[PDB]
């Protein structure tokens, strides 16, 4: 029964998921003056040429674009990571208004939305084993600002009418996630968590500095989705973001000067 309402929102999650108040929770504010350049970080390696998208699912919290992760097809390596992380899904978090929606913030600035490309460490064999490890997942986070349309996002926007409500899915093959990346792979990185229940502390966060631009019409179509199931009272899927959590004993590292 967790969600993003007044009665079941992020301030309530700790009652069923006490790790909500833990030492490495996400998201966080990225203070750009306190993040230190780490010359030992490697360039990110984003290898998405062989990505196999399968399906898009409205899960009642967001929509997920799911990939075939039964082989090393779309992988994230390098940067702060040891070994190979396989892409399993991507999703977004967004606002009711353009002035909010991102989960990470930059010097307390909120973006209109945030893309999460979720990857799991292949040394743990499957995603369910990986989420039980402190280095199990790598999530690539990309901010969205409202301005020019993102052409590589339109195939996602155009299928959302077919998955309006919770539990609906649609075939979503041959989608190329390279079309969601910005030009620069400059990033910030820190150890954190899933941002939704069960809030497991299993994520290496890699947040790109350069946002992508999407149009007002693209993000308006995200905000026509529903949290509810078919035939239930309509509750628009908006403001599906967790706010920034305490940094505690953590350092955010920059890949760039
Ligand atoms: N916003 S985010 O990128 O941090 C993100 C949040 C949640 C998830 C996610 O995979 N969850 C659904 C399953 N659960 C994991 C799970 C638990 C037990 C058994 C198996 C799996 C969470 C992935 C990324
Ligand atoms: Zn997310």
């Amino acid at each position: 029964h967790w969600g993003y309402g007044k009665h079941n929102g992020p301030e309530h999650w700790h009652k069923d998921f006490p790790i909500a108040k833990g030492e490495r929770q996400s998201p966080v504010d990225i203070d750009t003056h306190t993040a230190k350049y780490d010359p030992s970080l490697k360039p990110l390696s984003v290898s998405y040429d062989q990505a196999t998208s399968l399906r898009i699912l409205n899960n009642g919290h967001a929509f997920n674009v799911e990939f075939d992760d039964s082989q090393d097809k779309a992988v994230l390596k390098g940067g702060p990571l040891d070994g190979t992380y396989r892409l399993i899904q991507f999703h977004f978090h967004w606002g009711s208004l353009d002035g909010q929606g991102s989960e990470h913030t930059v010097d307390k600035k909120k973006y209109a939305a945030e893309l999460h490309l979720v990857h799991w460490n292949t040394k743990y064999g499957d995603f369910g084993k990986a989420v039980q490890q402190p280095d199990g997942l790598a999530v690539l986070g990309i901010f969205l600002k409202v301005g020019s349309a993102k052409p590589g996002l339109q195939k996602v926007v155009d299928v959302l009418d077919s998955i309006k409500t919770k539990g609906k899915s649609a075939d979503f093959t041959n989608f190329d996630p390279r079309g969601l990346l910005p030009e620069s792979l400059d990033y910030w990185t820190y150890p954190g968590s899933l941002t939704t229940p069960p809030l497991l502390e299993c994520v290496t966060w890699i947040v790109l500095k350069e946002p992508i631009s999407v149009s007002s019409e693209q993000v308006l179509k995200f905000r026509k989705l529903n949290f509810n199931g078919e035939g239930e009272p309509e509750e628009l899927m908006v403001d599906n973001w967790r706010p920034a959590q305490p940094l505690k004993n953590r350092q955010i590292k920059a890949s760039f000067k």
